[PDB]
C-alpha cells in the first residue's frame, strides 16, 4: 500500500518506516524535524532495503498535508507526529493542545479533503486515566488523563471517534501503549533524546554509558513484589510491527479499532535495571527517592484483543530490549550525527 | 475596561454588548458572520447608546487576533465566537472541533502573544455530561458530554484550565449555563435562528407565528410533577448581566473562576408553552412525541455560588421570556434585514 508516516523520522517512526518498506509497501515520511535529524533517514533507506519519500513539513500545515495526499495517492496513513514529553506539556500546555489535538484534526481534515479514509494513529495508555483495574483492557472505558500531554491523546480519541461516526466509511486504529524501548537489532538506529530523558530505560543507559551519575528511583515501598514501581515495557520492534500488521489488515474496514500494544505484562523498576546492568556489563548506579506524585503502584496493559484479532503478540523480550538499546549506544554514542 | 467580544453579533453577544457599552466600557467585536448579520450592529450601537468597534474576521485567525488585541488595547475577553447546534455538530464533527476547539486556542494563543490575561468563557452545562445529581453544582467533577459539540465545550474548559496552570497570572472564567431566551425589553434585539430552530423556546414562537405547524413534545411519561422534561431557561439579558459582572469583577484575579448561570430552577416543556400561550394571546399548538433518545427527565443548575460570589442572579421570569420573545417576533417577524 501507499503509506504516509507523519513523524516518520522519530523514534518509534524510524523503525516503523524500515520494517513497512521490508514488507514492500511505498513510504512517504512527514515530519518538522523538531525532534529528530535527516540523518536517520539514509538509515532507514539503508536497513529498510528501499526508499522512502521525505517530506519536511507541519501536521498543522492542512494545505501541504492535502497536497502530499493527493501527490502520492495515499492509500493510508500513520500518525505518530506529535509532542509527547509529558512534563513539558505540563509546563507548556498550548503548544501540546496545537500540535496534537490541532495538528491531528488539520491531518484529518485534508485526508478528507484528499479523499483518504484509512487512518492508524499512535495513541497511548494514559488515556484509561486512573484506573485502579489493571491490567487495562479495550473495554474499560476511559479516565480522566493528568497532564496536557494524556488529555491531548484521549481528545484525538474522541476527535477520531466522531469523525468516523459521521464519515462511517473510514476505518481509525487508536494504537495504545505504554513504554517503548529498545533499538533495531542492528545497533544503528535507537532512541536519542536530546537533553535528559524522561523515560526510565533511556535514563538508565545514560547513566551506564557515564553521562549520568545515578539513577533515582522513585518510591521503594509500593505494594509491589520488590517495592518499585511496575511498568508496561514494550521493545520498539515489536511496537512497530503491531502498527504494520493493524494498518495492513485494517486497511478499507470500516470502524475504529482499538488495540493496547503491549508484552501484557509488568516489569518493576528493579528488574528493569537489573536487566540493563546485565546488557552493558556493569552495575547501574542507583539510589532511591520519594514517590513520584500521581504514580500508581502497578500497571500494565492487557494485549488478548490484538493477539486474537490481529494474530499480534510481542516476540523481543526484556533483556532484548536492554541489549539493543546498549548496542545502539554502543555504535552510536552519540546518535545521529548533524 | 478594553474589551474584546468574540461573537459580539450573535444572539448573546449581541445583548451583552448593549449591556457593556451601558457601562461604559469601550467594546470591539469580533464576528466572522456565520450566524449573524451586520445589520444588528447599529442596533447594538443604539441601544447601547455608545459606538462599538466591529471587526469582521475569524478567531481561528491568531494573526489577525493578535492585531486586534494590539490595536485596541484589549484588557479583557469574552468569548461567544464558536458553532452551538448540537444535532449538527453530530453530522459535521471536524467544523465543531475546529471552530470551538482550535477556534479558542488560536484565540487565547494570540492574546498570550499580545500579553492579554483576561478571560471569560461563554461555557455550557453539558459538560456535567449525564450527571443524576440535580441539581449541578460547580463543585461536581464534569463528566462526558454526548455530542461533539458538548465535548468540545469540555475539551476548551480543560485547556483554558491548563494554560491558566501553566500562566498563573491570568485570570479565566467559565460561565456554565443551560437555555439562554428572551430578547430585549426593546423587542428590536432577539434571537433571529436561519432554519428549524433547535430549541424549544424559537421553536414555539415561530408555532405562535404561524410558520410552524405544531409543537412535538419528546415524552409525556417522565417522572415529573407533569410528565414532560424539565429543564433550565434563563432569560438572555440575565444571562448578559451575567457575563458583564463577571468581567468586570473577576478581572485581574488570578484562577479559573467556575460558575453556573441560571435561575436555579426548573420549568417543564408544558409550563414554558402555557407561558408563551399566554404572551402571544393565543393557544401554542402541540402534540406528543417519544422520548427523544438520550435525554434525562429533569435537569438545572444550582446557581447559589453565582449569588454569593459575584452577588448575581437573575431578575427576569419566565412570563418575561416568552413575553419579550413574542415582542420581537412581533416587531421584526423578518428578523434583521440582509
Ligand atoms: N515515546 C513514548 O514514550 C510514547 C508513549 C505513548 C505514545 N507515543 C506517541 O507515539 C508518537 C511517536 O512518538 P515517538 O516516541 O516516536 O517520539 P518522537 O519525537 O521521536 O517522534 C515524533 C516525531 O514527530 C515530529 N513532529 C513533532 N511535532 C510535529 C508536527 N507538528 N508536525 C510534524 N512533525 C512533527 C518530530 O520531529 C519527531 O520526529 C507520538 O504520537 C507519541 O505521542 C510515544
Ligand atoms: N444558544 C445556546 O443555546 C447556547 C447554550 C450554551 C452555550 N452557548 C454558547 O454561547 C456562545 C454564543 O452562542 P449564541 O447563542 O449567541 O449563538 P450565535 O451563533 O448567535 O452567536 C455566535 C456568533 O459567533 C460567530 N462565529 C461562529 N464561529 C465563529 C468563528 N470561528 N469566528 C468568528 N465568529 C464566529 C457567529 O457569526 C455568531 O454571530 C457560543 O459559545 C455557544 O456555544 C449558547
Ligand atoms: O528517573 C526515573 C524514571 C522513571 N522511574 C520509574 O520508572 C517507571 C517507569 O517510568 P516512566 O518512564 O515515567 O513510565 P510511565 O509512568 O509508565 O509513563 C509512560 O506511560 C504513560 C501512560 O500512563 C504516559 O503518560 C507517558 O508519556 C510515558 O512515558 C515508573 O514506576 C517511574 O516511577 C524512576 O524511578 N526514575
Ligand atoms: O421541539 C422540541 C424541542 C425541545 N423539546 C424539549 O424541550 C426541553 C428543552 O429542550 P432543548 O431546547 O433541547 O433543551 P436542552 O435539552 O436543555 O439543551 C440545551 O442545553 C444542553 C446542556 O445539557 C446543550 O447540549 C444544548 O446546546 C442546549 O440547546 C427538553 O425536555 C426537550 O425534550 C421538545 O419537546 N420539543
Ligand atoms: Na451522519
Ligand atoms: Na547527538
Ligand atoms: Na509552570
Ligand atoms: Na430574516
Amino acid at each position: 500500500m501507499r503509506v504516509l508516516v507523519t513523524g516518520g523520522s522519530g523514534y518509534i517512526g524510524s523503525h516503523t518506516c524500515v520494517q513497512l518498506l521490508q514488507n514492500g509497501h511505498d513510504v512517504i515520511i512527514l515530519d518538522n524535524l523538531c525532534n529528530s535529524k535527516r540523518s536517520v533517514l539514509p538509515v532507514i533507506e539503508r536497513l529498510g532495503g528501499k526508499h522512502p519519500t521525505f517530506v519536511e513539513g507541519d501536521i498543522r500545515n492542512e494545505a501541504l498535508m492535502t497536497e502530499i495526499l493527493h501527490d502520492h495517492a495515499i492509500d493510508t496513513v500513520i500518525h505518530f507526529a506529535g509532542l509527547k514529553a509529558v512534563g513539558e506539556s505540563v509546563q507548556k500546555p498550548l503548544e501540546y493542545y496545537d500540535n496534537n489535538v490541532n495538528g491531528t484534526l488539520r491531518l484529518i481534515s485534508a485526508m478528507r479533503a484528499a479523499n483518504v479514509k484509512n487512518f492508524i494513529f499512535s495513541s497511548s495508555a494514559t488515556v484509561y486515566g486512573d484506573n485502579p483495574k489493571i491490567p487495562y483492557v479495550e473495554s474499560f472505558p476511559t479516565g480522566t488523563p493528568q497532564s496536557p500531554y494524556g488529555k491531548s491523546k484521549l481528545m484525538v480519541e474522541q476527535i477520531l471517534t466522531d469523525l468516523q461516526k459521521a464519515q462511517p466509511d473510514w476505518s481509525i486504529a487508536l494504537l495504545r501503549y505504554f513504554n517503548p524501548v529498545g533499538a533495531h537489532p542492528s545497533g544503528d538506529m535507537g532512541e536519542d533524546p536530546q537533553g535528559i530523558p524522561n523515560n526510565l530505560m533511556p535514563y538508565i543507559a545514560q547513566v551506564a554509558v557515564g553521562r549520568r551519575d545515578s539513577l533515582a528511583i522513585f518510591g521503594n515501598d509500593y505494594p509491589t513484589e520488590d517495592g518499585t514501581g511496575v511498568r508496561d515495557y514494550i521493545h520498539v520492534m515489536d511496537l512497530a510491527d503491531g502498527h504494520v500488521v493493524a494498518m495492513e489488515k485494517l486497511a478499507n474496514k470500516p470502524g475504529v479499532h482499538i488495540y493496547n500494544l503491549g508484552a501484557g505484562v509488568g516489569n518493576s523498576v528493579l528488574d528493569v535495571v537489573n536487566a540493563f546492568s546485565k546488557a552493558c556489563g556493569k552495575p547501574v548506579n542507583y539510589h532511591f527517592a520519594p514517590r513520584r506524585e500521581g504514580d500508581l503502584p502497578a500497571c500494565w496493559a492487557d494485549a488478548s484483543k490484538a493477539d486474537r484479532e490481529l494474530n499480534w503478540r510481542v516476540t523481543r523480550t526484556l533483556d532484548e530490549m536492554a541489549q539493543d538499546t546498549w548496542h545502539w549506544q554502543s555504535r552510536h554514542p552519540q546518535g545521529y550525527p548533524d
